[PDB]
């Protein structure tokens, strides 16, 4: 079966609530692995304590970059960089849940969750997920955002898991 993992979004130090999301382990069984241990941080790193560098609203919300937290760094359980796996899934609306690069084949840790269908991103970006519940925290972390990206609060995943 396909893993449930969680993210708890904080702004500012207050709790926003949880998200949860399913990862497609039967479509990219790869790239789901790679961010179902960075939930867990069972490799000895992950996303607990790093930010959402990029809000945009009507986009999308973008997180990941553990290690230089502005959004050129993070890093796989694999290593620096992995393929793209395959583009079977597509952008199909709010919720989705894809993996950010800087071209083809640099997937690292760098994500985001779609507020709107972004299918200009089909065939550039990997779907590997969506999300099960905690949409309205997802709207939460949006309202935050701005057209240039730049956050208004500090939004932090304090905790981070898997649920199954
Ligand atoms: C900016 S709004 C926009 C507009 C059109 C389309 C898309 C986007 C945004 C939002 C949706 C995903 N998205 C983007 O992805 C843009 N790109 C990066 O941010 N790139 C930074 C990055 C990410 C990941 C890795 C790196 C750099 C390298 C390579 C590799 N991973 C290593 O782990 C670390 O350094």
């Amino acid at each position: 079966g396909n893993p449930l993992v969680y993210l708890d979004v904080d702004a500012n130090g207050k709790p926003l609530g949880r998200v949860v999301l399913e990862l497609k382990a039967d479509v990219v069984p790869k790239t789901a692995e790679n961010f179902r241990a960075l939930c867990t941080g069972e490799k000895g790193f992950g996303y607990k304590g790093s930010t959402f560098h990029r809000v945009i609203p009507s986009f999308m919300c973008q997180a990941g970059d553990f290690t230089n937290h502005n959004g050129t760094g993070g890093k796989s359980i694999y290593g620096s960089r992995f393929p793209d796996e395959n583009f079977t899934l597509k952008h199909v609306g709010p919720g989705v849940l894809s993996m950010a690069n800087a071209g083809p084949n640099t997937n690292g840790s760098q994500f985001f969750i779609c507020t709107i269908k972004t299918d200009w991103l089909d065939g550039k970006h990997v779907v590997f997920g969506h999300v099960i519940e905690g949409m309205d925290v997802v709207k939460k972390i949006e309202s935050f955002g701005s057209k240039s990206g730049r956050t208004s609060k500090k939004i932090v995943i304090t905790d981070c898991g898997q649920l199954s």
